[PDB]
């Protein structure tokens, strides 16, 4: 099984609702200028400061971001998946990156049927390199906690 799913209205809001949302660019903690909905790149192209885009422009951008996580996630998936499964595992991976979902143990406890494994390996993404040394980020676990609620109950952040 191969998917063709497609991110929800509401999947979408999810990762808008995790990103942010800023009109003005503004470099970021690591140095690079970000705008939008985390936008780093526009239509290949580097995001520069003193840019300011609209909201119906940063939602553009943010469309194009996702979409080859959404082919990626379809290629990884084997099995018959949830609108709520597939927006989840597209949050996460969106995050994460493609590589790492593709090795992840969560995305073989998907493909195994077991949901609640999968919910708990999700949530096992929570570091980032600080100096060279892996540091657990309270933002990312929040933002797990809350992928594993849409992943298991179909519960969307508010």
């Amino acid at each position: 099984f191969q998917g063709h799913m497609q991110l929800s209205r509401k999947g979408l809001d999810a990762i808008k609702f995790f990103e942010g949302l800023e009109l003005e660019a503004y470099e970021d903690s690591a140095g690079i200028p970000t705008i939008g909905y985390g936008t780093i790149r526009i239509d290949g192209k580097p995001v520069k400061m003193g840019m300011k885009i609209t909201a119906e422009q940063a939602e553009q951008y943010l469309l194009a971001d996702v979409e080859k996580f959404v082919a990626a996630v379809n290629k990884a998936i084997k099995v018959p998946t949830t609108q709520n499964e597939f927006d989840a595992l597209v949050s996460e991976t969106y995050n994460i990156g493609i590589t790492a979902m593709q090795d992840s143990t969560f995305i073989k406890r998907h493909n195994a049927g077991n949901k609640v494994g999968c919910a708990e390996a999700m949530q096992w993404w929570n570091k980032v390199t600080v100096k060279g040394k892996k540091v657990t980020s309270n933002g990312l676990k929040n933002r797990r906690r809350m992928e594993a609620d849409i992943y298991l109950d179909s519960v969307y952040p508010k």
